[PDB]
């Protein structure tokens, strides 16, 4: 289930973390406006280009860190507060959050693998919640 899911990806969290930001990225084209530097690249040269390796590793170790500190898919309100105050995140509204979690969602139904992938689901919506409460436009 969700727990060990957790598991999974940091057994392999660089190889996820790019593979599932990539999905995202290419489900939701417009999304690459967050970002300009991306626009015009392959996946591999993506992977390529050094703010784009680190800053989609520390998304997912700290996405990780939130779907482990969560109750049952619903995360620490304290999380949701970190996550909104983070200057980076100036532009961003839930839409964006909600994008990226519906990638990871079709990722893992599309994967070999036995990920739970209706708990993500939840935690993508209640983490939406969160940051919304939390004070996210
Ligand atoms: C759980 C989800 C997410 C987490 C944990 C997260 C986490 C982070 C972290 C930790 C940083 C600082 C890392 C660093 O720059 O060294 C950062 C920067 C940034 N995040 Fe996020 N982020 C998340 C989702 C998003 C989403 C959905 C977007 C846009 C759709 C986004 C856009 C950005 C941008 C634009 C920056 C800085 C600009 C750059 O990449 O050069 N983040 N994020």
């Amino acid at each position: 289930g969700f727990k060990q899911d957790i598991a999974t990806l940091r057994g392999d969290l660089r190889t996820y973390a790019q593979d599932i930001f990539l999905a995202f990225l290419n489900k939701y084209p417009d999304e690459k406006r967050n970002f300009k530097n991306y626009v015009g690249k392959s996946d591999q040269e993506l992977k390529s280009m050094a703010k784009f390796g680190d800053h989609t590793e520390k998304v997912f170790n700290l996405m990780m860190e939130v779907a482990d500190r969560a109750t049952d898919c619903v995360p620490l309100a304290s999380d949701a507060s970190t996550l909104v105050q983070m200057k980076q995140h100036s532009g961003l509204t839930t839409g964006n959050f909600e994008k990226l979690f519906v990638a990871l969602v079709e990722y893992m139904r599309a994967s070999g693998q036995s990920f739970d992938s209706q708990s993500w689901d939840r935690f993508g919506k209640n983490l939406v919640s969160a940051l919304s409460s939390a004070g996210m436009k």
